[PDB]
């Protein structure tokens, strides 16, 4: 299949790029293949900037692990949230643009993002 790092890029990175954004992106990145992923976040910053977060503010992960890092500066992100009318395979999403600090979990050598934990 793919590596944890590759999966993170597929699920959360969009350095390139509306109200239909999430509906298209969640489908394009295969996040609605088996079921409708409840929520997801896309980061519009460069891969370098996001990877750099692994050496920024160390914070506790939501699950209790200690390998999470928070960005020192806010980042342009888009939050995707499944609607009520949404019914698989026709997953409907609410697109919300925002500028917040991101928190990602990092692992490996090279030490890179493998999980999007939260946006604050």
């Amino acid at each position: 299949k793919e590596t944890a790092a590759a999966k993170f890029e597929r699920q959360h990175m969009d350095s390139s790029t509306s109200s239909n954004y999430c509906n298209q992106m969640m489908k394009s990145r295969n996040l609605t293949k088996d079921r409708c992923k409840p929520v997801n976040t896309f980061v519009h910053e460069s891969l370098a900037d996001v990877q750099a977060v692994c050496s920024q503010k160390n914070v506790a992960c939501k699950n209790g692990q200690t390998n999470c890092y928070q960005s020192y500066s806010t980042m342009s992100i888009t939050d995707c949230r499944e609607t009520g009318s949404s019914k698989y395979p026709n997953c409907a999403y609410k697109t919300t643009q925002a500028n917040k600090h991101i928190i990602v979990a990092c692992e490996g050598n090279p030490y890179v993002p493998v999980h999007f934990d939260a946006s604050v």
